[PDB]
């Protein structure tokens, strides 16, 4: 059956659908499928990685029932975690600059996260320190950031779940640091040694490429064009970052050729870009 | 077996938003309450699957051909789902609407390649209906008729995941959806009780429920906090009604309701205090 009945919201975390593109892909390319992460507020790969870390903390005794998660976070990262935290039944404390995520914080608060606004003057440093202080002072559990070195097994399984156990010939995604992408690269590589992993960037900033086959750069105007094409032709209203990913995925698809599979991700919907030249008309 | 779906087409997701048990807000001695999370896909509603069903029926009947045009009137929160559906389907879509329609909603519709025809703001939905009807009469475009079949039934049942509850609760709307749902569910289970929710002020509804706005907001906040599902006010109203029904049904039975709206849409409102 197409409509899923599930006993818990937690089963949905990072489990947004993976959808074939049927109109914008060249006839001679690999198939391009897009994980529609923008569907569901806790619907990203990163979100299920965050759920994994929470489960592994339970397993390692480091977080017990009616405990508190503390996290120096912002954006759709913090929204995802707030979703995850409330889904799992834990009190969540988010520390952030007062200057960061006007209204995106109301989203976090909507999931019953406790927000601690740190002074603008320090930025992220002030937020990190306050979280660190809260660990030291209140005995809250702070997730280790994925990017920094100092289980892998549960991580891999969780990533595989977010893929629906589909192992592509190539995966293409945006990066913050590249941390998430590295974890994904590792998990996919376990299942297919030949998988190609591509970081996508817009047209200091220095990536760790150890697990990557390629860094792809996409022009902003191209990202917008691709997004509009997906909207019009596919009926999936993707954002600019999604559009950038789709454009990248197609490039890789043209190289791979017929009968291969490329997976990419749509982190963002068109909704977020109402002010931009995405919505001309 | 697998939680992430791999799918060949976006069309397969239309009306197929997940049905999720509430685990915290419902008394243990009540029926279970499940909520169709319609807001977690832009084409994710029951109404959207109904619209796809109508399109497929027109296709099969030849009332809509390849390279044909769908025309539909719209106002308020309505039109985005259809635009999704049409672009998914590969057809030209013409949407008629009062010039008083949200620029936001319009750009969304345009984002899916919809052609917008702005009808006089003074004539509201009636102007939009007449223009749509005029376009049917003039150019032979196909109008769904989603405004104030055996395969219809089956498609509604698919939007339920073939889960037939003891009770279903939803907002009245214009009439369309709730009527169709009530027929398909009663055909499937003659025992089913249907409840129509109204804002506190046919043969299909067993009961009319009224839920005060304050109640709706409180419910929605509790769902956000306790369940981790950021629902809107109208969802809150539905969940409150569902629980009331659930309390009367008792342990071992099932209430299905719908979340039409996310919390997102209400950042201005009493929902976001703090």
């Amino acid at each position: 059956h197409h409509t899923k009945i599930t006993n818990s919201i937690v089963n949905l975390i990072g489990n947004t659908p993976i959808v074939k593109l049927n109109r914008v892909v060249p006839e001679d390319a690999a198939d391009v499928y897009v994980k529609l992460e923008f569907f569901n507020p806790g619907g990203s790969i990163k979100d299920r990685i965050a759920l994994a870390m929470i489960e592994e903390a339970e397993k390692a005794g480091k977080l017990q029932a009616g405990g508190t998660i503390v996290e120096p976070t912002s954006g759709n990262t913090g929204v995802g975690l707030a979703m995850v935290a409330a889904a799992k039944g834990y009190h969540l404390v988010i520390t952030m600059p007062e200057t960061m995520s006007v209204e995106r914080r109301k989203l976090m608060q909507g999931y019953g996260a406790e927000l601690i606004l740190t002074p603008g003057a320090d930025g992220m440093k002030g937020a990190i320190a306050k979280a660190e202080e809260l660990v030291k002072e209140k005995g809250y559990f702070m997730p280790m950031q994925f990017d920094n070195p100092a289980h892998e097994e549960t991580t891999g399984k969780e990533i595989l779940e977010a893929f629906g156990d589909d192992i592509p010939d190539a995966f293409v995604a945006g990066v913050g640091t590249g941390g998430t992408l590295t974890g994904v690269g590792h998990a996919l590589k376990k299942a297919n040694p030949n998988v190609q992993i591509y970081a996508l960037e817009p047209a200091p900033k220095v990536l760790d490429t150890d697990v990557y086959n390629g860094i792809l750069e996409i022009k902003s105007d191209d990202a917008i064009t691709m997004a509009r094409e997906v909207g019009h032709q596919e009926g999936i209203l993707v954002g600019i970052s999604a559009g950038a990913n789709i454009k990248g995925a197609i490039e890789v698809a043209k190289k791979l050729g017929k009968g291969k599979q490329v997976i990419t991700v749509a982190p963002d919907g068109g909704d977020r870009y109402l002010s931009t030249e995405l919505f001309n008309y």
